[PDB]
């Protein structure tokens, strides 16, 4: 039965990294699953529908790298992308 | 306030409720300026369904009552079994 000692830390720090990043029009959803004393994180961000895929790959990747690097007790991070029409 | 406020307050309500052995997961979807909240709690596998309904329901009522900017709070349950 997973110890979620850090759910609150992780969710808040991740959300703040994501919401404020380049070309993110908002966070669609965020999910935290407890795994050991660490957290499995799924985040979905809104981006412009007209953005080209290579740049949305970079946008999502930069957020994954940054969360992984900056937020403790995160065993893994998936960053999905939902197109919005602006 | 939206996501961060709501997620933390809900998690703390849920995690500390009496027949909850831990929080399995928590999900927040942004809907307007409010949050759609899905939260799954670990309970004992041998708890009878009517009581786990009450446990989950009390958490839903409490979050809804105490935590602002929350649309639909769904509280699921995953059985844990020591033995
Ligand atoms: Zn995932
Ligand atoms: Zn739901
Ligand atoms: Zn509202």
């Amino acid at each position: 039965v997973p110890r979620g000692s850090h759910m609150n830390d992780v969710l808040v720090d991740a959300y703040n990294i994501a919401k404020d990043s380049q070309h993110v029009h908002g966070v669609h959803y965020i999910r935290g699953r407890n795994v050991g004393e660490d957290v499995h994180l799924d985040i979905n961000i809104y981006v412009d529908a007209d953005l080209k895929v290579f740049e949305s790959d970079l946008v999502a990747d930069a957020i994954r790298r940054k969360i992984e690097a900056e937020v403790d007790h995160v065993r893994d991070v998936h960053v999905g992308v939902t197109p919005v029409r602006i």
